């Protein structure tokens, strides 16, 4: 018996129910869940890494295993720093289904202890993409079903300082 670490990375851009939902479900199955956000130093996100962090930390704090890093660089190399058991994914969108196989396969050619596993949301989870809530958001649209309220009242403060 070794000692189960599960990478979930993501922009978490900002974090959702969703994204809460399988964190949780990992966090039954595995030992340690590290919740990973891409700094995404050359992709151009609405929350700072320090916004999206504490949204993360706030939703998801009361969880023992659960960490929180953020991290830029390849998956893989994050993967190795880590002493990573497998990177977690959530499926719902079939565009996704094509696009994660191929990130699994290729990521393994780079690193072959490496291993993406593989959760579904609950049916209610499905449809929530971090990017409809931002341009729900962003007009001036109800999220509080969608996202904590940490994050519906974010939203609130990034319109408080314009937008
Ligand atoms: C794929 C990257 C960009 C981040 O994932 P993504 O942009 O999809 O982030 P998001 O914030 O939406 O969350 C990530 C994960 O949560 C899942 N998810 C999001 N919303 C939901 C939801 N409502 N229900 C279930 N799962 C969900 C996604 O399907 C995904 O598996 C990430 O792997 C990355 O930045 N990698 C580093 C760059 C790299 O090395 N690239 C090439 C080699 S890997
Ligand atoms: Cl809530």
């Amino acid at each position: 018996m070794s000692k189960t670490r599960v990478i979930y990375p993501g922009t978490f851009d900002p974090i959702t129910n969703g994204h809460v939902d399988l964190v949780t479900r990992a966090s039954r199955m595995f030992d340690e869940v590290v919740v990973a956000i891409a700094i995404g130093h050359h992709k151009n996100p609405l929350f700072s890494l320090e916004e999206r962090v504490a949204l993360a930390q706030s939703s998801l704090g009361h969880l023992s295993n659960v960490e929180f890093v953020g991290f830029d660089g390849l998956l893989v190399n994050f993967f190795k720093e880590q002493k990573a058991t497998a990177v977690l994914r959530g499926l719902r969108a079939v565009s996704d289904f094509e696009y994660e196989f191929q990130l699994a396969n290729m990521n393994r050619q780079l690193d072959p202890h490496f291993e993406a596993v593989f959760l579904t949301p609950s049916e209610q989870y499905s449809f929530i993409s971090s990017t409809l809530i931002r341009e729900i958001a962003r007009l001036k649209g109800d999220v509080t079903k969608f996202v904590p309220q940490a994050v519906v009242e974010a939203f609130e403060r990034k319109h408080q300082q314009g937008w």
